[PDB]
């Protein structure tokens, strides 16, 4: 039983294999809409990670370190217990189909729609369709829902490029406003599901470290104006 | 017509499905090392791609246009002849596959080694080894050599971060020199192979576009004087 939790000294503490808490966060617009909410719970960074060479950022909590991961890695880290909890699009989480995990909260930030997409004035091709996409299992299940089997093409980069150079017949990506799409002579077509960032917790992490977690979770819920 | 194909106008001189020549370049360090070889082949970009909105770039050549891709994707676009030819890490080509592609040149650039690595002063753990890596196939193929089997964990992110937060027993990554590694309290261990950046051509494009291809290839061959 020690007391002090507050931590001003940054570039300090951090440590390895924290048996305190270890928070994995996606690194895109998600990050920026996320840290506001963590603010509410007395968990804040002490520098600009944009401008740090640091790999494990310490926080205002002596008991919480932070990782900025590639958004595909977050469920990998929490699945395995490298992270006790983190934040990711339901898109990633559904595709990853992570095992040893609890989704505890729709943060209702970074909201958008997993959609099929096509070239402006597209023509339906002939035979088995090719689909350029980052989310394989999700399109494979969405076309399995319409009975059609398709040819898939995995990409890790910008999916907007694929149609303009003629990689796919169609693509599957997240559409927020889908303004970017129009600007590149492309169209939103259909809707596969609606999508927001979620808070996930390793199950065993949750069994033991409840003492630390409960306060944090409660505060995040309230920050969403959880009615 | 500014010169014959000398295209100074940037922001234009770029139509779609170029049935001229589409070139696929990997994103970061590789690029900076690829560009000067292209300069000595008559081919330069006309703006900083880092600070550019464009998804397709015109070049000094009007029959040549560049894509700047995630490295994982270069072989994928060229396999599909969305791109005629491409500049991809041999690490990536070996993990991916070589299908509808000729590997024409070892460009002798972005030279490094695919290695195992760990925390400094670690005991071989007891069970199946947990190997965190982007290069799953290469990690599996390699430990099969040694008569071992491993639980592989696919990462898309910083592979340096994994074994500090206790995610991998070891990692497999490409290693230039190992500075960045030892700095973060890791050490390179077993060299799986040497890696360098390679030119590849979609097989069809090679038959069909031999008039554009022939001189370019020849000037790239000459820019290399590794004898």
């Amino acid at each position: 039983m020690n007391d002090v939790r507050n931590d001003d000294p940054n570039f300090n503490v951090m440590g390895n294999f924290d048996h305190g808490l270890t928070l994995a966060l996606s690194k895109g617009r998600i990050l920026k809409e996320t840290l506001p909410l963590l603010a509410t719970a007395g968990i804040n960074l002490l520098e600009d990670p944009e401008k740090s060479r640091k790999l494990i950022f310490p926080t205002t909590h002596k008991q919480v370190r932070i990782l900025i991961l590639r958004a595909s890695d977050v469920p990998t880290y929490v699945e395995n217990g490298a992270a006790d909890l983190g934040v990711a699009g339901k898109d990633v989480l559904m595709e990853h189909g992570a095992q040893h995990v609890y989704e505890l909260l729709d943060l209702q930030i970074a909201k958008c729609k997993l959609m099929t997409a096509g070239k402006v004035g597209m023509e339906r091709p002939k035979g088995r369709l090719k689909i350029a996409t980052k989310y394989v299992n999700l399109t494979r299940q969405y076309y399995a829902s319409l009975g059609e089997q398709v040819d898939v093409i995995k990409l890790y980069g910008s999916m907007e490029l694929a149609p303009l150079v003629g990689l796919g017949d169609y693509i599957v990506d997240v559409v927020d406003t889908g303004n970017t799409l129009r600007a590149n002579g492309l169209e939103p077509l259909e809707e596969i599901c609606k999508v927001s960032s979620r808070l996930i917790v390793n199950k065993a992490s949750f069994k033991r470290k409840q003492v630390l977690l409960n306060p944090i979770i409660s505060q995040l819920e309230q920050a969403v104006q959880s009615r």
